[PDB]
Parts: structure tokens; sequence; C-alpha cells
């Protein structure tokens, strides 16, 4: 396939998602008729469609405005970028922060877009490992920088709730490239800097 | 209309859930054939059964080992009891803590039991307002005490993600009974204590 | 006039806002031609249009889903709702948090919509005093509750920057109604509860 | 092309700004006749002139009272210097702190002066990367020292509001020179000190 | 039977304890010949004795130096007294702190001793409800003041471990005597000084 | 003897433990006839069986679903995993956190299970040191990774109660395998992301 | 004599102060010939003129733009307004914060100016107490409000240096006018929102 | 006997203490001849006459500068005043903080002076319950206020080390007079106002 | 002379100290006859033999249980060990915390025992620089490790009160051995690992 | 001229200071007959003397007891020494803290004295650059160790007030001697112990 599905297709799956969600309510042993549940099959459906929109977006139309500042060549960092994704294993959320650092080469992407790349890839059914590696890469390919480093710390409800309610159970997953990858003195500066 | 769906009543729909989910994924724009979504409809099917595993429980039996202390009549408080529940509108987790306090008459409920109570009502498609009241009731009922006062604070994922990504939006819901309802110097004492 | 202007009208004022913003760049003593400034007249214009969208929205189409829970009648609170508005005196931002509390009567509005009312009124050219009073009112009229209380603490850049750079210079502006207005014991519970 | 626009050069456009703003408001959907927007185009006109009041200043004269200490050559550091600047793309404030450190050769700049430097470059339509470098330069230049190292951390309102309301998104930008650039055990010392 | 059991009985109860713990080790499915548990019966025996030495002490022999300053008739407080105890239900540590607040009448108890009255009552198989009230009274007896107010906060390990990991769930109890019981301005004013 | 001892061995040893404790209550100088310790032996016994169930679980057994990701070769870490456990020397709880880190080879382990491995070993008569090296290994061997890094910190109740009262007395213990051990860089960078 | 002393009186007294200081440097046993104190008198003199410029400003003068809002009758507060000042007893800085609160009548004062009133009085040889009652009044009289509440906390350098070294020694001083004074409720609720 | 004992007496005192220590250095188990102890009986000799200098000092020569400001009649608070005393029971330190609050009438004492007063009594062989009443007292006589409010808090070293080794163990002692004593709404506003 | 001095000697010591205090109570300016001082020479008498009990204790009867675990050879850290000593220079307390780190070889000492060792030297007339070396020492001899790493931190009461009244004034003292001494990459990882 | 100027010159320089300050008062446009400034010349005179008493002291008379422990050759640290000083440029307080780290050789300086070397150098008209280096050297001289490392952090009031309110702007300086200068592992390890 490939191509990102827009509002048209999403506008049609509503009834089937609605129904998929109606069938569920009954199976949990619930009475779909309560005043509450009443319009849930649509809301839920309608909602699920949101935590998964990164699908109908492409890193190209999202790109653009990658200012050719060049004149700098020194570690830019955008920390604490908020992220809310969907565990692809049990359709449950895992939410956290993302930090990014790079060694611009000739180009330097606007800051407003780095928080965007994070959204194109987070609003999908993901695994943390991959969301990370995907952001880093998009950044590289688009900016062609000397080195990119992405570290993602997030809490998963799959843990925090089912199985065993272990709050804190924060998992961090990094992906270093180039200078960050090769040179540890740099990678060291990155980490010991995303703290404060 | 009664009947706490049991093991076979669970095992009978699991495959039904599995299906409605296998649907959803397709209706989502994904491909249930990848490695991650191969086993999801079950992982999910099963997950969701967990978060609504409070339906099959009864306060009656859940009760007991409720010591006839009596000779105290001096406010007992169990705070920071962690809670995890499901929004019944979009079916998105909402998490927080529940605090509870009372004035033992002739009975003083086993400590652990207070958290068990909190657990039967949260593991259900809920609404914070109601979830707060039910707990508070079950205690009034199962302990016929001088006064009850339950306060729940939990952060919603419905808000925090979709709509208007507002974290920090902690919605607090109180519910007082008896002495707590009437005597406000008792109520005013409770709140200033469920803090430090 | 009255009626809220949508994307059509906004789609036409772009060139005049663009130009209004081009004329400015030159007047600040800047060379509109730099690689940077180059597409700013459109971005800025495009942006200004965002911090002011609460105009094209109406508290009616935004309302709906004001669940008739009724059965409760005890202080609901949604604290820490983030807010980012525009000083109507010098077109500079003032950003902060909003807290809301009420005594539901027969109806109880979904939580997802309270954070919404805040947005319909904050994305406009405002004064803090008014943004506050407007939220409170919308809530009242829509929910017909026993009492509503809104407190808004925000920092203004007009201060924090020009004039005299006084960080912290946080201003709080409250608006109590009904029970909150009349009864101070209640209003007391509210405030001493939006803290923690 | 040189010439730090002065008083008359300011007073000549103020009315021009006032107009372009009186426009904007109308082009916005507002009514410049209300009481608040009556005097805005000036308040704004004037405000904006303030935030770009660094154009009319020169590091040359701004310099001086730069003591010929010399006999130290041991790292001096002025941190937490508060900064306030303007995004040159959407023209939305971005605020933070700038930290600076060096190794006095034969000259040691007056303390206050370091902050004055920081002030000439921030009060302009800027871009954080550049704003960081300029400061660092002006110091290398005006002090011909062994090594300079400037680090700016500031939160952007462009992000924080529009696009994807991400607060906490603090983007840090470093820029080292001389010993700092080369000697990393000096650079590594700086960063671990601009903290506590 | 009363009468304290000392190290002559605390040496005449050990080998029995060693035996029982030695039995436990096996009934638990371990090998009591392992390096680790080689002398564990003796240790856990000796430990158990320690945790329950409070029995072998008489408040009266704990007292003595109960100075007759008399002149003060103003609230004294001894906060954050560390308290380690043994849940008599499962014999599992519940730990916390105590806060004491009396109103001197004719004698002020030597401060260091308000800490002893604690170890006499906590070092025994207990219930929080009682650990509390006991400490109050004891004081009341040994001083004959105008009012005594005791609040204890403890986190029972039976919960934080068995039952299924519920940390935080701190439990707070209070036994007000005299003024504190009656004069509320006093009780409350007490509870606002035990927080900072 | 080996062979996982299931709920069967236990269902018979319980009444032994129950009797063993009965012994202890009297040996402690208490009365097994009070309403309190009247059933204590069965609670205590039963409780002891819980804190030592890791015995009845086989690592291998719990694995199953070690998704074959391979594609990463970038450190995955899971901090703040809670852990409660027993001291084999005196049989007193010892609790704290466990943070694990590893360098996926061809296989990556589902994060949910990375936390189960900890409970199969924490639920036994342990010694931090051992408890540590065990998780380390059980993981090397389950994922055949380029490297494992495991660190635990916990407060032993033995110290913080008996013996002395020396609280805070947290004890940390590392155990790096593979690269974490070899390459001293990866080991240090682990150690930093586990602070954050 | 009164009459606001402008930059004129000062432009002549400076060389007096400058000479006065010259006196002091030598009286201190120092040398006014070192490179340091070589120009100190003119810096010191000049500096002293700055810390006492509130003299040359008239409240009335700074007002002008007390927007006629009226429409509110709901407490507006402005906390954390910074303030630096001089001790008239020893002429040593004393610094801290100022938090103001009032109940708008027909007029509401632009928040920017609510902070200027503080600098016209903080910039003089003051005594906290006085400095306080002054802002209070200058505000009653400028907005003719239902009530004013003003509170200041600051560390006097006299104590924290000379005399002793007693640091922290922050001193607070209230001064309620109108309702804040009368109605003891509004006064208390002020006092709480200024903590938050 | 009264009448202050100055240096002329402390001098004649230094060798009877010096010996009193060369005796307790020996009767200790130590060999008072070493390098470290060679001078302890005199070092410690002068240190004791130190912690007890508050004796030879009268608040008649200490008061003075009891400024006749008056026209304030609004509460004045001097918190976090550092205080360090001796346990007259065991000659063991016990350091802390003194907060003082009063209502001016016809006189307002200079703040510098409020600290000097806490010292005159804080430097003696004292009793916390006592050290207070005096400090509060001196003030009603030396200023004839409307009512004083002193509250002290300190950690006694007699329990922290010997006894049971309990830290944190803060003991708050208060003494209210005039309005503070009689009018609670004041007393209260006082306490809550010294926690900031 | 060596050989420990027990109770039989401390007893014969209690009256030569008691007098040594009834002399320093008098030669102080106080009247040792009161109610409070009536017993200070004996209360304080036994308190001194207390803070100096570490003398009559040998680590031969203190060690024991030097468990032959071995198979760990991974760093073991026991931080925040509470320690309280006496300034042999002035007989003034000085409380703090001791952190100990070592590399097991063929033996791992039980943690409970690590604290008991800090006490044997911590309870004597000491020197911080000294109290360390010994604690670190005992360990290389009592465990023949790969290298110890002790670091102590405490606030001496000799400066805090007498001298200049300086709080916070922490004095950290360290002593590295074996690997710790020689191998920095370890020494380091040690320090950074005890700050958590 | 050298030779310290004492209270015989400190009484022979007062009336001159009183006069000059009395002159300042007038040149400042105030009335020296006001109750407040009635005796202000004398006070500010006396104060000034205090702030500059460091001149009248000789390091050599400050020393003495410089114990010869010799045996340690391990880093000692005296952190957070409170420091109040006088900017010789405008004679305006700059305040902060000091951290000292030496490597004992043959003698350890009596701790309390490392605080004195401070007050001798800070209590004078100073520059931070120098206050620092001086304290280093001084130590170096009076001890002849292997390395001395001094870092001072101060917030100059000339900035935080004059120039236009720039708080935070803390300034940090460091003078490394011996090992610290050379052996970096030492310098850095120093700077990581002066943070926690
Ligand atoms: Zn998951
Ligand atoms: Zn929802
Ligand atoms: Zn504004
Ligand atoms: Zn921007
Ligand atoms: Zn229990
Ligand atoms: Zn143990
Ligand atoms: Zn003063
Ligand atoms: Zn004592
Ligand atoms: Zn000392
Ligand atoms: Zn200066």
């Amino acid at each position: 396939g490939e191509r990102p599905r827009s509002e048209e297709d999403n506008e049609l799956n509503l009834p089937n998602l609605a129904a998929a969600y109606s069938s569920i309510l009954s199976s949990l042993g619930e009475n779909p008729q309560r005043q509450g549940l009443l319009k849930t099959p649509w809301r839920a459906a309608s909602a699920m469609q949101f935590f998964t929109k990164g699908y109908q977006e492409t890193i190209s139309d999202v790109l653009n405005d990658a200012i050719f500042d060049e004149d700098h060549d020194e570690m830019v960092i955008v920390k604490d970028i908020d992220m809310f994704s969907m565990c692809e294993h049990h359709l449950v959320p895992f939410v956290g922060k993302v930090h990014i650092g790079y060694l611009p080469n000739k180009q330097v992407l606007g800051l407003s877009k780095l928080a965007r790349i994070v959204e194109i890839y987070s609003r999908r059914l993901q695994v943390q490992e991959r969301l990370t590696k995907q952001i880093a890469v998009a950044i590289t390919e688009a900016l062609r920088p000397a080195g990119v480093g992405v570290v993602v710390e997030a809490t998963h409800m799959c843990m925090v709730m089912r199985g065993v309610q272990k709050m804190n159970s924060k998992t961090v997953t990094s992906t270093m490239l180039g200078v960050f990858r090769e040179d540890p003195k740099t990678r060291e500066e990155f980490l010991t800097l995303i703290r404060s």
C-alpha cells in the first residue's frame, strides 16, 4: 500500500470501528444502553482514530522550513518534548518526554518542526524502541547533520496497571548517530545536559 | 441485572473480543499480519478484560476480617491508595489516588480491605464522580460508622492526549458522609491531614 | 455583527495581515529580505490568527455532552488546566493555569469540555479579569450549578519584559458564584484544595 | 547596512507602526473602537519598539570600564543571566537564561558589562542559534581571552502555544571558543559548574 | 500474668524460638544447612526478641525526672519521632513516625523521655489504633496536663508487600485528650504546627 | 531436590508453619488466645508463603514472548522497577528498586516481562548481592544480548530497626555483564540515564 | 520643601557625594589612589543616587491609564513583585517581595502600573513598615477601591551581615485597608492565594 | 546574687574550668597530654563561658533604639531567627530557629534589635519551654505592644545522639500574649504567615 | 595501656565526672543546686561516658559473621550511615553521615555489621580526618577486599555556634584504598553512585 | 603603610565618618533631622567600620593551633562557608559562599579556622577575582599542602539593584593550586563533591 489515509477513509471506518466498539461493550459484560455508554461506541471509535493520525501524515509535507543557517555547527538540543503514543502490543498508551540533540551541518531545522516529527511517529501503534529510531532517522535524512541523538523516557500503562501495578516503571530508550554514535565525549555532553 | 460474569463467562467472549479487535486494527489502516499485531487482538482482548475485572467481584465476600474494635471513635485515615480506572466514554485510562477517612463506631475494617474496596469499583468502565461515591458508600454500608469522607484525585488520559493535550489537569472529586457531611470542623480536619 | 468568522474570512485577511506585518518589519528598522524574515509576514500573520481563534467558536456547538449524572451534588474540581492568552492592551501573551470548581445540580459536564470552554475564551484579545469571569459564566449558564468558582494565575510578558523585567510577577484573579460566592466555608475548601 | 536607528528614527515610524497595528486588529475581526483597543496600536507600536531596542546599540560604546586585571587566568563565570528575546519567524517571545564563562588573559570585563552584552543581542528579531554565537563573539572580541563558552537555555512561545502546545520544551544551545573549544576538560568543567 | 519477662526468660525462650524458626525454614522448602540460613534460626529468634522487648518495661521505670516547671501553660510539641513496630496480625513490620502535643499544667516531661514512652509501646505486637491511644494516655497519666494530642503515621508492610504492592498507602490515626478533644481551635492549631 | 514446588507442598506445610508460629507467639511471652493473635499463626504462616513464592516459578516458564526485534543495537533500560524481598539472615523484609539495562542482540524482551524476572527472585530468602547477580544472568541467558547491567538499592529493615536504627542506610549493588563490564563507557552512560 | 527634585539638583550634588565618599575611603583606612577606589567615589555616589530616585517621582504622575473597568467586584491580586530598597538607619540594602491585593470598585488599575507604585517608594531611604503602608495607601487613593491588602517580606542586610549573621531573617509586614481589614474573611483568603 | 559577671570574672574562671576538663579528660579514659587534647581543657574552657555569655548581659543596655514609629499598628513578623542553646539538664547543645510576631502600638523596635534579644536568653543553660516565655516577655515590657507571638523550634542533641539516636525530632514550643493569646483570628493569621 | 574499660571502670568513673561537672556548673556562673541543675553533673556524667564508649570496644568481638559469599566481585555500597561524634579539640558534638564502598573478593561482610564498625570509632573523642582512615582501614583488614572507599560528611557544632555561627558548613573527608585509590574509573563510579 | 588600624583608630575615624554620611544624607535631598536619620550618620559609620574590619587582622594572629596530624594525604573539604563582602567599586554588598578543598601533607588546619581566613579577606573592600585567590594562597602558606582548591559563588548587589534588577546572576570563580592545578582528576573530583 503505502500512501497515508486521510479524513475520507477515516470517515467511513467510523461505523465499523463504532460497531467493533459496540460489540466490545457487550462482551465486557456491560449494558451498552446506559446513559453513559450510550454514545461511547462513537466517541471511543472517534478517539482511537486520533491516537493514530501519524498515519495520514508524511514527513515531507511536514518538513519544509529547514532554514539554511549553517553558520554555527554547535550542539542544538530540544529537550522535554512531550509525547503520547500507543503500545502496539495491547493497544494501551505509554506516555512520556523526548529529547533531541544534533550537530547541524549546513542546515538547521526550525524548532517548531522537531516537535512535529515527534508527532508524525508517535500517533501510531508503536513499540518504544522504534518510535525512537524513527524520529532520529527522519531528523538525519531531512537535516543531513553530523550527528543526531534521541533519548525517549516514557511510562507504560500496560505495566503501571495490568500485570502488576508498578508506578515509576519508566523505560528509557536512546539512539545515537554520527558524532553522537562515534565520539563518547560528545554523547557524554548530550546526556549530562538534558538533565539541566 | 446481577451476576458477576465469571471465568467461563470470560473465556466465552475472549475470542469474541479478539475478533472485534482484529477488526479495529484493520479498520484502523494497519495490517494485523505484522509481527506485533499478529498476537494483539488477544493481548488486547485479554488486557481489556483485566481493567474491567472488578465486575465479577462482590463487596459482600470481599468484606470480612473486619475487627469489632469499637473503643476508638477517633478518626482513622488511609491515604495515597493508588487507583487505576477506565473512562467509560472513550475507554481511555485515568489514574490517580483515592484517600479515605472515618470515625469507627463499634467496627474498624481491616486496613488492607479499604484498598480492596477501592479496587472493586475502579476496575470497571467508570466515571470519576460515581467511582468516588461508590467507594464511600460501600464503607458506610459495610461499617455503619459515624462518618465517611472519600476524596479521589486522578489525571485523565482522555484530556492529557486528545482534544487539547493538557497534562497537569488533575480533577479532584470529594464525597462526604455523616459527621464529615455535617461537622465541617471534622471535614476541615480531614482535608488538612490528607496532606502531611 | 456577532457571528464567528471562520476559515473563509481568515483566508482573505492573510494578505492584509501579511502586509501589516511586512510594513512592521521595515519600521523596526529591519531588512524584510534576510533569509530569516523572508517568509515571516506570512508566518507571523498566520500565527496571530491562531492566538485568536476563540472568535470563530461558539459555546453552543462546543457544549453538548453535559451528561445528566445529577446523582452526586458534591464539589467537582478540574485544576491546573493550561491557558495561553493574548494581552489585549499590547498584543503580547500572558500565559498560565486555570482552576475550576462547582457544585453540580442535576447536570454534570464532561471533563473534556471544561478544558474547552477555557480555550473558546482564552484565544482572543483579553484582559485577565474578563477571561476569568467569562469562563465561570459559560459554565454556569450551561450547567446551571449551585456554585461555580474560577481562579486564574498567569504571568504577563508585558511585565516580565518591557517596562521592567520582573519575573514571577504572577497575577491571580478569581470569580466566585453561588455557594462559592455566598458561603465562605465552601470557598475555603475550594482554595485550600486547588493547592494539593 | 549600519546606522543604529535612533530617537527620531524611532519617533518617525511609531505612527507608522500604530497604523499597521490598527490595521491588524481590524484584519483580525476585532473592533479598534472598544475601550481596550482604542489605545492599543500605540501601546503595541511602542511595545514592539522596546523588544527591538537593541538595534540602536553598539558593543563598542557599550563596552568600557573593562579592568586590566590579567593576573588571574582562572575561569570567571557569570550564570543565570536572564534573557528575553523575539522569534524572528512568527514574532513571538522566547525567554530564558544565558550562561557565560572565560579565562582572563590580561583583561577582565566589568561584571555588569557581561549582562549588557547579553542585552544588546537579545532585544532584536533573533534566532537562538545566532543570538548564542553573537554574545560569545562580542566577548572574545572585546576581551581577547584564552577561552569563551556561552550556553543559552530559553523556552519558546512559538512552540508552547500554537502548533503543538508543548511547554517544558526548553531548547538549549551551546557555543565554545578557544580553550573551551579545544580543551574539553575545561569545557567539561564549565558545564558541571553552570549548575551548582 | 503481667510481670515483665527479662533476659533470664529472654535466654530461656531462645532455643525454642531457634527451633520454631528452624522448623519454618524447612516448611518453607529451603535447606537449613545452606551457608546463609546456617544460623538464621538464632538470628531471627534474637531479632524477634528485640522487636518485642517493649513488654519487658514499665512506664513507671521509664519515667523519673518529670521536672516541675509548671509555669508555662502553653503548647509543647515533639514531632517526627521515628517509630518501628510489629503488626500483631501477621507479624510484619509497619513503620512510621509520631507527633506529640501537650498543654503543660504543673510539670513538663523531660523531652528525651517523650520518645521513650514510644519505644515501650511500639516494640510489641501491635495495632496502629492502639499504639496511638496508648501513647496518649501514658502521657496523660505520667503528667496530668490539660490536653494531650497524638497523631501517628505509619506504612504497614503487610500491604506494601502482601496483598499485591500498594506503596504510599500511609495510614494516619489520632487520639485527642482534654483540651484537644474539646477546644478545637487547639486541635486544629495543633495539626497545623505538625506540618511546618 | 529441585522441581518447582507448587501450591501442593504448601497446602500441607501451612498447618506446620501455623503451628510453628503458635509456638513463637507464646515464646514471645504473648497470648495466642487474644482476639489478635488468635488467628495470627495462620496469617503469619500464610504471609510467609507469599514472600517466598519465587520458589515455585521457573524463569524459562515466564519468558515465552521474547519478540524477535534484533533491529536496534541501541541500549534499552528500565528503571524504577519496585522490589520487595526477605533477608535470609534474620527473615526481615528488605525493600527498594531495581534498574536494569541491556544491549539487545537479535532479541529484545517485552518490557512487561523484564519486570517479572525480578519478582521470581525477589520472592525468596535472598541476599541483595545474590538477588542482583541472578536477574543479571537470567537475562543474559534469556535474550543472549551484547550486554547486561543490573543495579539494586534498598533499605534493609534489619539495620533500620534492630541492631541500631540507622535509617536511610540504603545499599546499592551493581553487576555488569558483557559490554557494561568490558567497555567502561557504556557502563558509565548506563549509570547516568538511571539517575534520570 | 517638597517639589520633585529632578536630574538637576542631582547633577550638582553628585560631586559633593563624590567628595564625601573620597572622605570615607580614607577614613576607612583605604587608599583612594589604588586603581580600584580611584573612581569609586563617583560610582558609589552615582549609585546612591539611583537607590534613591523614588524621590523624583510622583505617584499621580505615574498613574494615568487606570482603565475604567468597574465591572468585576472580584479580588485581583499581584504577587511576587520584586523590590529592592535602602535601610534609613544604616543605609544598607534590604530586599524582598511585595504582594498586593485589592477589590476593584469602579476602577481597575493596569497591572503594569501596580508594580510601578512599588518602585517609587522602594527607591528611597525607607523602613519596611513605612514602605508598606505607603503602597497600600497610594493605591487606595488611586483606584478608590472597596479594599487593599499589601504585604512585604524581605531580608535586611543589616542583620544578615553586621550585628550578627542571622540569615534567613526575613521580615514580613502586612497593612490591610477597607474590607481586608473589616471583613476578616477576605483578608484570610487574600493571605492564602499569596502563598499559591 | 544577680549583677552581671564580665571578663574580669570569666578570666578568673578559665583555669577552674580548664582543670575541670583536664579531670574529665582523664576520668574519661583518655590521656590528656596528646597533641589534640594537649589544649582541650582551655579551648573547651573558653567555649563554655561562651555558650553561657547570655548571663552577663542585661536587656537594658541591649534594648535602646526602641524607635517611636507607631503609626503602623499592623503585625510585624521576624521569622527564621537562628538560635543555639544548651540543655541545662545535660549540658548538650540544641540548635534551632525563633520566629517573633508583634502588633506595634506606640512603638516599633528595630529588627536588628529583635535578634539581639533572642541571644541574651538563648546563650545560657536553658529549657526550650522556658527560653521562649522570656523572649516573648522581654518584648511586652520593652515595647508595650498589643500582644507578642513567639514560636521556637529546635532539634535537641540529647536524643539525636545519646538515648535512642532520633533525628528530625523537632520540638516546637509556643507562647502567645495580648491579642495573640486572646484573639485567635490573629494568632492564626500569625502562624500560617510564618510558614512561608 | 590499651585493654578496654567496661562498666566496672565507668562506674568508678561516674562520680569524678559528676564532681567535674558540679565544679564547671559552679565555675560557670550558675548555681548547681536548682531543680534543673540538681542532677546535671550525673545526667551529663553518664552522657559523656556514652559519647566515648567506642573506646572500650574492639572490632574482634564486633566483626564476626564475615560471611564467605565471594562470588560477587561487584562493588557493594552502604550509604547514608548516620554517625555522631565529639570534637576532641573542644568536646563539642559534630553529627553526620558515613558512606562506605568496597569490592568483595573472597568475602562479603554483612551490612548490619558495616554500621556497627562506624560506631566503634565514631563514639570517641575524634578528628574527622581521622575517624575516616580507621573506618576504611578496619575494613581492609577485616575483609581483605580489593579496595575500600569511605567518605564522610558532617557539620561540626564548634563553628555553627561558637566562633562565627556558620550553618550548612559541611566538611567532607575521604580516604580511598585498593582499586578505589589506584583505579579512578572505579573511584569515580563510586562517588557519583553514592549521591543518589 | 601596612600595620593594622584598631579601635584606637576605629574611634579616631568615626566622627569623620559620621560627618561624611551626614553630608551624604543631605546631598541626597533628605532632612537629617528626621526621626529615622537622626542618628543614621553614626550607625552607617559604625556599620561601614564593621564591614571593613578585615584590614585590622593578621593571618598570622588568626592562625596558631595548626595541628600536625600529617598522616592522611587525602582530600579534605570545607563547603558552604557563608561570605558577606563589600564591592570596592561602588561599595555595595556582594554576598555568597565559599568552598575549600586541600590535600593534607604534614599538617591539617583546625577546621573552624578555615572559616576565619575567610572573614579576614571578605570583610574589606573587594573584588571577587581577588577575594578568591587570596583565600587560596593564605591557606597554601599557612599549611604547605599538596594542593588547595577554592571556589566562590556570590551575587553582587550592584547588579541585582543598580543597572536594572538582574537577580540570579550569580558569579562563580575558582583558584586551583598545586595538585588541583595539575592533577585534573583531582580538580574535577573536587568539583563533584562540592555539589552533593
Ligand atoms: Zn504495552
Ligand atoms: Zn474520558
Ligand atoms: Zn499587557
Ligand atoms: Zn518561533
Ligand atoms: Zn498486617
Ligand atoms: Zn539482614
Ligand atoms: Zn537596618
Ligand atoms: Zn537534653
Ligand atoms: Zn571543633
Ligand atoms: Zn559592584
